């Protein structure tokens, strides 16, 4: 139920996601998690629901439900904060809207710096993202001092591709490992060799959008759906669970983190019932041969920036 990560700290396996959970629902989405038996939340700023998060977080550390300890709470450092100057600032904001001291993960959420500024993805007169001259490791630099202040447990990093993640293993004087490469993967985007990768590294890996991401904003317009593969349907009928609790388990089969996101209750529960069974190795080997390097979050606003991660092949 929790993996080991390189700063002694155990990680749950199952989290719960809130990218699109509507201020107005995640509070009450959060407290029916924690009440489940959730113990990991996946945050980040640029969500706009941080404080809504953090009043769920509250009450169920006010009711004894919970201790502080048992809990893991991630968020993220936006693009736009990059600079030496402004990473204890952004992670400090994320530590108030939560009502917290101390974060158990923080997370670069892409390597890409942007200008600083209130718009989430500054645009030029053309209207094109305008880039930070920030490098990848000025901002680790930062990420690690974090640690040493006392204000994160463990730091990591998001969307990073082999070779970003190379860079920072071989920075001199590197003080913390990333403890977590957080990626996209489900069973049409497997991701083998970069989980072959950072695995190799000690570097556990997050699975997110882990069912395809069926509400995400943009468009294929229509198109191709996981929840409703009949191939996936199939392995699931045959072990009387749902497309949603195979999509589930199948990440965690391959040693990963997974975190979902719900905000109706009875997904939220139905997606933590998937401890009790186990995919076979010819399940797993089958889920595997769908993939067909579809991504979801693919940032094609930034794909001429110098820190582009999704040129690379993995
Ligand atoms: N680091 C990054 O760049 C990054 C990027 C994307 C996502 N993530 C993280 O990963 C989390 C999960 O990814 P995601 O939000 O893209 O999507 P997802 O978890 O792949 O799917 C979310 C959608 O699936 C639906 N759903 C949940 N359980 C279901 C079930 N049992 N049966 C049928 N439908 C179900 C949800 O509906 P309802 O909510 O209506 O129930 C929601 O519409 C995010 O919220 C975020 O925390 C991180």
């Amino acid at each position: 139920s929790r993996l080991l990560l390189n700063n002694g700290a155990k990680m749950p396996i199952l989290g719960l996601g809130t990218w699109k959970s509507p201020p107005g629902q995640v509070t009450e989405a959060v407290k029916v998690a924690i009440d489940v038996g959730y113990r990991h939340i996946d945050c980040a700023h640029v969500y706009q629901n941080e404080n809504e998060v953090g009043v769920a977080i509250q009450e169920k550390l006010r009711e004894q439900v919970v201790k502080r300890e048992e809990l893991f709470i991630v968020s993220k450092l936006w693009c736009t904060y990059h600079e030496k100057g402004l990473v204890k600032g952004a992670c400090q904001k994320t530590l108030s809207d939560l009502k917290l001291d101390y974060l158990d993960l923080y997370l670069i959420h892409w390597p890409t710096g942007f200008k600083p500024g209130k718009e989430f993805f500054p645009l030029d007169e053309s209207g094109n993202v305008v880039p930070s001259d920030t490098n990848i490791l000025d901002t680790w630099a930062a990420m690690e001092e974090l640690v040493d202040e006392g204000l994160v447990k463990a730091i990591g990093i998001s969307n990073f591709n082999h070779l970003q993640v190379e860079m920072i293993l071989n920075k001199p004087g590197l003080k913390y490992k990333p403890a977590v490469n957080q990626i996209e993967c489900h069973p049409y985007l497997t991701q083998e060799k970069l989980i072959q990768y950072c695995q190799s590294k000690g570097i556990v890996v997050t699975a997110y959008s882990p069912l395809g991401s069926p509400d995400r904003p943009w468009a294929k317009p229509e198109d191709p759906s996981l929840l409703e593969d009949p191939r996936i349907k199939a392995i699931a009928a045959k072990h009387n669970k749902t497309t949603a609790q195979v999509l589930i388990r199948f990440p965690m089969q391959r040693n990963l983190v997974v975190i979902p996101k719900s905000v109706t209750p009875e997904r939220i529960a139905e997606n933590f019932k998937v401890f009790d069974f186990e995919l076979s190795s010819q399940d797993m080997t089958t889920l595997l041969s769908y993939n067909r390097n579809w991504r979801v979050c693919a940032l094609l606003s930034c794909t001429s920036h110098k820190d582009y991660p999704f040129h690379e092949e993995f």
